DNA sequence: GTCGG
DNA sequence: GCTGATGCGC
DNA sequence: CCGACGGCGCATCAGC
């Protein structure tokens, strides 16, 4: 199935390791980046010395690969998964409301296992009580199918409370995927714009309203979080759903922003900095020679903030992470 | 952990 | 109130 | 203790 699957599981291992247990956020980076480089890199790994010719592979994870393509594994992840308090921190995080930092609170007070984390409720804030709630609904895929139809409540929705609203359904939805994660909703009116000033309380409420949205991570003016359900015909899973209000005039930066990936996001907001720019969901502004941001650049597409950075555009689809396959 | 300066 | 970290998430 | 690594909304606490 998938070329150099083993390496980037692999990999992908670590950084969620040095992220959730060693709280090494940078470290984490190294460890998607490389896993992301060699996912799409089109060649079987012959060797570590092949991979580290990749752009963010050195040398301790040429050694790594070596080890691996040597022995079928790799003894620094035989430990760590052996150490049970190191397994237990990760899979804490994988609650939305936990981080590494409160995850590993929970586990040195005696809280190691999905039973355990029910009983200690009281413990957990909002955000933690809904995503313990739904722990099982969120682990599963949104079919594009499935992704359609709340497209056609949130739109018809959001009309339904003032047609100058304009809703686009972006993250991996808008770059074609078979199936999302969430559900990204980026909201426009033209009473907010960078220069005015409850335009997302209305949506949600409405949503909540006709029983779309059924619970609330976080919320405020510009960006609710929240949870949300497909009427069944007689149940569906629960759905994780981002609504970004953003500037109208702040459209392409923000539409940008929003359709992801997250590895393209910040590969292009990288590549912006050494060609002299900082780019944001709202604007692309030139650093000064201080490395200050100067005034904001004029954009009337989203190719226009490629074009600044001397990047050939790519459409959403091209945006997606891909991998490579093996006979 | 990688890069680069 | 304001600012500024820290934690968390996208 | 080579240093920067993307950038920011929301929640909370700290120090003023
Ligand atoms: N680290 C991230 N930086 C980003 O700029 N993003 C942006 C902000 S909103 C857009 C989509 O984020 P999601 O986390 O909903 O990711 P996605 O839709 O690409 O993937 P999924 O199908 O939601 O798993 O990506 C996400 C990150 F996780
Ligand atoms: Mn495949
Ligand atoms: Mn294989
Ligand atoms: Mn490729
Ligand atoms: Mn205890
Ligand atoms: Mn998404
Ligand atoms: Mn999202
Ligand atoms: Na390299
Ligand atoms: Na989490
Ligand atoms: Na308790
Ligand atoms: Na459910």
């Amino acid at each position: 199935e998938t070329l150099n699957g083993g390496i980037t599981d692999m990999l992908t291992e670590l950084a969620n390791f040095e992220k959730n247990v060693s709280q090494a956020i940078h470290k984490y980076n190294a460890y998607r980046k490389a896993a992301s480089v060699i996912a799409k890199y089109p060649h079987k790994i012959k060797s570590g010395a092949e991979a580290k010719k990749l752009p963010g592979v050195g040398t301790k994870i040429a050694e790594k690969i070596d080890e691996f393509l040597a022995t079928g594994k790799l003894r620094k992840l035989e430990k760590i998964r052996q150490d049970d308090t190191s397994s237990s921190i990760n899979f804490l995080t994988r609650v939305s409301g936990i981080g590494p930092s409160a995850a590993r609170k929970f586990v040195d007070e005696g809280i190691k296992t999905l039973e355990d984390l029910r009983k200690n409720e009281d413990k957990l804030n909002h955000h933690q009580r809904i995503g313990l709630k739904y722990f099982g609904d969120f682990e599963k895929r949104i079919p594009r199918e499935e992704m359609l139809q709340m497209q056609d409540i949130v739109l018809n929705e959001v009309k339904k409370v003032d047609s100058e609203y304009i809703a686009t359904v972006c993250g991996s939805f808008r770059r074609g995927a078979e199936s999302s994660g969430d559900m990204d909703v980026l909201l426009t009116h033209p009473s907010f714009t960078s220069e005015s000033t409850k335009l997302l309380h209305q949506v949600v409420e409405q949503l909540q309203k006709v029983h779309f949205i059924t619970d609330t991570l976080s919320k405020g003016e510009t960006k609710f979080m929240g949870v949300c359900q497909l009427p069944s015909k007689n149940e569906y899973p629960h759905r994780r759903i981002d609504i970004r209000l953003i500037p109208k005039d702040q459209y392409y930066c923000g539409v940008l922003y929003f359709t992801g990936s997250d590895i393209f996001n910040k590969n292009m907001r990288a590549h912006a900095l050494e060609k002299g720019f900082t780019i944001n969901e709202y604007t692309i502004r030139p650093l000064g020679v201080t490395g200050v941001a100067g005034e904001p650049l004029p954009v009337d597409s989203e190719k226009d903030i490629f074009d600044y950075i001397q990047w050939k555009y790519r459409e959403p689809k091209d945006r997606s992470e891909h991998h490579h396959h093996h006979h």
